[PDB]
């Protein structure tokens, strides 16, 4: 089982904006993620085949990471925060759907999960 090609990080024809909330979502939320001893799991898109799961792109259609994530940051492909927040959402969920309770990658995300929580609950008011 191959990998398939990675989410859009790039993409002219969708339209942008740099905005207060999602200079947030890179500079407070991600960042905070990312340096956590738990994020290496999801610091790159599922290897499928370094990993030997080779049902997980069966299973996980909508596949989001924060390697993807900081890449659209960095490179500002969204148009707003609630499509950043959505991704991380995805990310959690797949997680959850495709392990057990219980299992180590499950009780990683969910430390990262509670973090990214607490962080969105103070996303600023957007700037106008
Ligand atoms: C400390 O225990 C861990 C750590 C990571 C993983 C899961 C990883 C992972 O993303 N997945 C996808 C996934 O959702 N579950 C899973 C099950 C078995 C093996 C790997 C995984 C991973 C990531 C990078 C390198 C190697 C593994 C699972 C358990």
């Amino acid at each position: 089982s191959m990998n398939p090609p990675p989410p859009e990080t790039s993409n002219p024809n969708k339209p942008k904006r740099q905005t207060n909330q999602l200079q947030y979502l890179l500079r407070v939320v991600l960042k905070t993620l990312w340096k956590h001893q738990f994020a290496w799991p999801f610091q790159q898109p599922v290897d499928a085949v370094k990993l030997n799961l080779p049902d997980y792109y069966k299973i996980i259609k909508t596949p989001m990471d924060m390697g993807t994530i900081k890449k659209r940051l960095e490179n500002n492909y969204y148009w707003n925060a609630q499509e950043c927040i959505q991704d991380f959402n995805t990310m959690f969920t797949n997680c959850y759907i495709y392990n057990k309770p219980g299992d180590d990658i499950v009780l990683m995300a969910e430390a990262l999960e509670k973090l990214f929580l607490q962080k969105i609950n103070e996303l600023p008011t957007e700037e106008t």
